[PDB]
RNA sequence: UUGAAAAGCCAGUGGCGCGAAGCUACCGUGCGCUGGAUUAUGACUGAACGCCUCUAAGUCAGAAUCCGGGCUAGAAGCGA
């Protein structure tokens, strides 16, 4: 019904760097640098300063929208904190490899940029999957069969953690019974 | 049949054997191709709805599929 004005806030840690700029949110901390870009958002970011203290907050707010439309605040909010935490403390996923018969062996690239699947379900085919930007993936050591994918980036982490995951579909079987696969099994900061 | 021999001719291709050249057969030989976007589906982050959620904003993988490329033609189209 055209809410007048849906507005959430939200508090910036001293440590981190924000700039808002139509739109376009810039995030730095120690870890390094993240943007993303909100253009698509008819939203009205604005970033308070307090002259006394000096603290940040980031509002954004909704004018005569609706619920479709409104929905988006929390979203936008949600994104911001995800940027703030991978820039100040970063994301780690945790995979673990899961089969029956047959070891699974990875094998690191050079970078830890890379990785290959050569046993899944006995099969001689070779799998490839290449990390995506900013993320790298290391073979845990005190853990058995686990690897580690490290990042700023969260969307990032998570998709490379995906493709890894997709990449050992089983087929033709009752996925049931052949549980064969590597999934997430944890998911944290690196901090 | 030309007197004979030799050498030809006539029987609309006289008939038979072999027959080069050209044409020609899965009856012979050679060649027949790869970038993008996506369907179903499976997923990422993520609200709505303090939790959850592949979806609402945003994003990924994805096919004998579509488009492009390649191949054939080349317009009251055109260049040097
Ligand atoms: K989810």
């Amino acid at each position: 019904m055209k809410t007048i004005l849906s507005s959430e806030t939200m508090d910036i840690p001293d440590g981190v760097n924000i700039k808002v700029k139509a739109k376009q949110i810039e995030v730095e901390g120690p870890r390094g640098k993240l943007t993303r870009n909100f253009k698509h958002l008819n939203l009205d970011f604005q970033l308070i300063k307090d002259e006394e203290t000096g603290k940040k907050k980031l509002k954004i707010d909704a004018w005569f929208g609706s619920r479709k439309t409104t929905a988006a605040i929390r979203t936008a909010l949600s994104h911001v904190e995800n940027l703030i935490t991978g820039v100040t403390k970063g994301y780690r996923y945790k995979m673990r490899f899961v089969y029956a018969h047959f070891p699974i062996n990875a094998s690191i690239s050079g970078g830890n940029k890379a990785i290959e699947i050569r046993n899944f379900l006995g099969e001689k085919r070779v799998r490839k999957v290449d990390m995506l930007e900013g993320v790298t993936v290391v073979r845990s050591e005190k853990v058995k069969d686990e690897l580690v994918l490290d990042g700023n980036d969260i969307e990032l982490v998570s998709r490379s953690a995906a493709l890894i995951n997709q990449k050992c579909h089983v087929k033709n079987k009752d996925i049931r019974k052949f549980l064969d696969g590597i999934y997430v099994s944890e998911k944290g900061r690196i901090v």
